[PDB]
């Protein structure tokens, strides 16, 4: 309730332009830098090891920092939420985020986010189960 | 020497680089040196001068990263416990935009820790892969 | 270009590399780990596991001629500012000397990142080929 | 739709250069992620069927949408080139996708931008055809 409610609309846009143009775009990486890991044939295992968890590390890291932006973006929809000022984004993905309707463009950037949340919550799974199946096989 | 107003702006300013710039930049380097550990092919020789090549441009980073911190703090020896401590929306700190200015100061000193960790950490991972390296010839 | 202002190439030019950097490259190391990924993945069978590289070669060629077409024009540009003043200054975070003061460093920075750019493309549609001939002697 | 021959002839040369920095700069660019995006999904092997199925039809959604917006700029571009095509009034642009449109001559510049647009189409097609392999492939893929 501190802000200009115009503001917010341009606020809320910012973070999403993070969420799909750096938060989703790193997220893309790092999956691929998993399988990648996966490929590599056995090395010895403590060297395996050492690379999931280092990656393991970067997606937490990222993963939380995703959470923060989608979390300030909540926060922000806690005013402008329901209401006209809801954003409205050029996305080349989601087609809601365009809509003219601001119902719309709500549902649409709640999806984003969900979807998003998903993606980075399977990959720590995946990471984890291969950290288990490594430990259990040396 | 400056205006009390002045500063704020300033401090504004200089808090946007360390989120908009310092920061994305410490995002992406992170994320190179994670593609560099993938990276099979090479030889060693190849391998240790492209982390060297990152560690010198995290270093250098890290420092223009200080340099601003530092500038930064300057500022707030001045306009630190006081009304005029600057006001930014931010997706990294929640308390950069509270209404009490003391927040405002604490979020932007947990932000500077936060950065600083995150970069200390990255050039120990390089620093530990670089003797992973060495010995492993 | 013989034909626009000296300063407004000089903001092409930049124009110009950061689509190398935010978007060439990036695209480029995407699909780097893409092609891993399909050697990663069984079972499939063949006549699929072929269709993607095909599908992911096509894409490779296809950026990778996107990526000359924008070098190409900056070389171009550079026949004009090279050895010039008016070289941009980039704050990329991979090249350093891209933010030299001495315009000359900045002339070698790019020419660099052009090269290993090229290499990093080229390297990596020889690993595609010599995997579908790996499947092709494998199978037909 | 309509025609232009009435605007003045400087104000759409200023138009067509604006309506083609969108196709370089949006319209390519969008173009050039959604070729990278389905490449994407292809790749991922976790998930299901249904789950997968439904991500291509979402693509291809957005790729129609994305290709039916581009069309419009063209078309508006070709009905531009109606007046000023064959004339001094052809827009001159930098450009990192064809060396043509910045040359002296007009004649090569409106070369340069049908040659550009012509390319682009080709590249649009050519994804939608993917596409929709794609889906025959997974569609046949669930049976007995």
């Amino acid at each position: 309730h501190n802000f200009s409610k115009e503001t917010l609309q341009k606020q809320a846009k910012r973070g999403f332009l993070l969420l799909e143009r750096c938060s989703l775009v790193g997220l893309q990486q790092l999956e691929l830098e998993y399988v990648n890991l996966l490929g590599r044939s056995f090395d010895s295992y403590q060297q395996k090891t050492e690379l999931l968890n280092n990656l393991k590390e970067l997606v937490d890291e990222h993963f939380s920092d995703t959470e923060k932006i989608i979390n300030t973006l909540e926060k922000i929809f806690d005013v402008i939420g329901g209401s006209e000022y809801t954003p409205v984004l050029n996305s080349f993905f989601n087609k809601l985020l365009s809509d003219p309707d601001p119902m719309q463009r709500e549902i649409g950037l709640r999806q984003f986010i969900i979807t998003l949340r998903q993606r980075f919550k399977k990959l720590s799974q995946k990471i984890d189960s291969s950290l288990k199946q490594i430990e259990t096989e040396a």
